């Protein structure tokens, strides 16, 4: 715990990293052939955005330095209180899907998403 | 509190899509490995382990029994302040560019939230 303190600290800090760069490099990768079409690239934008697992999202034109778009939420811990979850009561949402073996369904696999981020999206909604 | 429903439904709507997502590239997956008990536990962990799931469960439907399972952290983190503080992450980020042939047309940039990594870390110091 203590004595493994750095490395795993560093083993986080490593996996927030690629996680934000994997996000840039797919969002670029999206954007590409949509660059002209302000519309879409709001939309393809604000897609990735609105799982509310990014601080902020930016795409800057090189060509004049100007913000094409951009989106920002609270980049703090949002510590949300238990009995907001009860009354929110937010559905699993669930997702699954099937392994065949052959010709026959072999296993089912399921899915659910954490809540985390979308709890603490809908209490900074209800305080304000 | 039924002006939060659309933002509510909105919010669903993705949690579904993103774990409905993820069963499906993970049945596919374990699709040529599904004799190797090994080899599905290892592919369930690494997800697991990638993500922000709640749970991965795979049951097999010959029996109707779990194969193998996953759960996660609580939906609320209450990790203190002053925890956060100690650990002092500094901001995660990342950017690509976004090309016209040769030319160089935009930038994007992405900042990532640290908030699932810090309640993982406080998950593991309560020990």
């Amino acid at each position: 715990f203590m004595v493994s303190l750095e490395s795993s600290r560093t083993q986080y800090v490593n996996q927030l990293r690629s996680h934000a760069q994997d996000a840039a490099t797919a969002l670029a990768l999206s954007l590409t052939p949509n660059i002209d079409d302000p519309a879409m690239v709001e939309l393809l934008v604000s897609s990735i955005f609105d799982s509310g697992y990014y601080s902020s999202i930016r795409v800057v034109d090189l060509k004049t330095d100007q913000t094409i778009v951009e989106r920002n939420g609270i980049p703090a811990v949002t510590n949300v209180p238990d009995w907001f979850v009860k009354l929110i009561g937010l559905e699993p949402a669930g997702g699954d899907a099937l392994v065949s073996r052959g010709w026959e369904q072999a296993a089912r696999v399921e899915v659910v998403s954490h809540p985390m981020f979308a709890l603490a999206k809908l209490w900074q909604s209800a305080l304000g």
